[PDB]
């Protein structure tokens, strides 16, 4: 695998040992061959699991998720997918790694897609080797891959709202269930219904994942209600997955606004990763996968691939050259390589709106490309009446940095800034000048 100009897809089935058995063998061989190596974890939770798998090997943990005193002599670096892309975008030297290892390489967040595009372009240039570790590479069509033990697959109507009757099988179960929902708001309603029925529920989403995931180890629970973030190498001691088989799709309308379309079917890759949370113990056959819909290739036209192009257009590669998306995922967007390349000061603004502003890539791009500076929040208030953000069926209001109460009416509307109470709270703080 370790030869320059090689990209290997390590596509062993979920639970086959890619992280705990194969990765340490790859790292030992890379160190023997003096390959400057990066290992990319999708989440801080996976970063910590990797430290355990790699313990004693000379690896530099570029993450506060691990508390280890480093020698200063490591040639292997470990960081999150997002950290890799972030450092490429910033005016910081990222080593030209000889070997690029991406764990949970199916991750479809924009920074992960961009990282794959940059890495696969360096490999195509003859500059580097790469290993993408995933059971479900891009365009996989198999929702039911092999497992460590047999899975009971059942197509069944799955509730997406509170229920009073007609789903006894949900609550009649005595084991532990991981339940994939399409949104935080949908999980909140199901979680409340289960809580009312006497169940112990933990909810996981991107913003809460590290903190709340620890509760799955520290407390007894009956259900984990999770969004798609638990597709990325989250492991549970569970005997059932309930899968809505639904997700939200960010869609850019008319180059002008982003909506969260759906819920709509998941991809085959997502369905396989959701299912792959169970059947992992060869000694515990008959784990259950209850699924409530079909699969479809809903990554086609999904904003994350256009956002990945916005990131890659703003990463230096060589002179004016621009990294391509990884070939198998390159048709998911209609985009011209370089169309989103920003001049130096607008690029800095773009980066800060993502890094400090915590804005979605698309929205950060609209603001930066309009020639607005990072601290200028006038655009949060001067949109059309139809861009009014609503909070409990009334227009959201904030005090501006000038001390004026105004309706939140952003010039560019991206549904991700108000997808749930926590998102809208964060965006209100942004509009107010509080970060
Ligand atoms: C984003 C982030 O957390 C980050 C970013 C850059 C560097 C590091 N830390 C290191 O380079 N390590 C670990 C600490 O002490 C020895 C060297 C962490």
């Amino acid at each position: 695998m370790l030869k320059k100009k090689q990209l290997t897809v390590l596509d062993l089935h979920p639970g086959a040992g890619k992280t705990r058995r194969v990765l340490p063998e790859i790292v030992r061989e890379a160190i023997k061959k003096r390959l400057r190596t990066v290992i990319l974890a999708p989440t801080r939770v996976v970063a910590a699991e990797m430290e355990e798998a790699l313990r004693g090997l000379p690896v530099r943990y570029m993450t506060t998720a691990v508390n280890v005193t480093h020698s200063g002599t490591e040639i292997v670096d470990l960081m999150c997918h997002a950290t890799f892309t972030s450092r490429l975008l910033q005016p910081i030297r990222v080593p030209n790694y000889n070997l690029n290892i991406m764990d949970e390489a199916h991750f479809t967040d924009p920074s992960s897609i961009a990282a794959r595009g940059y890495i696969s372009t360096r490999v195509e240039m003859g500059e580097a080797a790469a290993i993408f570790m995933t059971a479900t590479p891009p365009g996989t069509r198999d929702a039911f891959p092999d497992s460590n033990s047999p899975i009971m697959d059942t197509e069944v109507e799955v509730p997406e709202r509170a229920w009073s009757s007609g789903f006894d099988w949900v609550t009649d179960h005595s084991g532990k269930t991981v339940w994939f929902v399409p949104s935080v708001r949908n999980g909140n309603e199901i979680a409340a219904c289960l809580t009312k029925a006497g169940k112990r529920v933990i909810q996981l989403s991107r913003k809460t994942f590290e903190t709340e995931f620890q509760k799955t180890k520290n407390q007894e629970w009956d259900f984990v209600i999770t969004t798609d973030i638990s597709e990325m190498g989250a492991n549970f001691k569970a005997d059932r997955v309930i899968d809505s088989r639904r997700c939200l799709k960010p869609v850019i309308l008319d180059g002008e606004r982003v909506i969260l379309a759906g819920p709509m079917p998941v991809t085959h890759a997502s369905a396989a990763q959701r299912r792959g949370r169970i059947g992992r113990n060869p000694n515990k056959p008959g784990d259950e996968y209850m699924y409530g819909g079909g699969c479809a290739e809903t990554d086609e036209g999904h904003a994350h691939w256009l956002e990945a192009r916005m990131l890659l257009d703003n990463i230096y590669l060589q002179d004016g050259l621009i990294a391509s998306l990884y070939r198998p995922e390159a048709d998911k967007v209609a985009a011209i390589e370089g169309e989103f390349k920003l001049r130096t000061e607008q690029r800095k603004t773009f980066v800060e709106l993502m890094k400090r502003g915590d804005l979605p890539v698309w929205l950060a791009y609209q603001v930066a490309s309009a020639g607005i500076t990072y601290t200028d929040r006038r655009w949060c208030f001067d949109g059309t009446t139809n861009n009014t953000i609503m909070e409990d069926s009334v227009p959201a209001e904030v005090w501006t940095k000038y001390g004026e109460k105004r309706v939140l009416k952003p010039r560019w509307m991206d549904a991700r800034v108000c997808s749930d109470h926590a998102a809208l709270k964060s965006f209100k703080e942004f509009a107010a000048g509080k970060r």
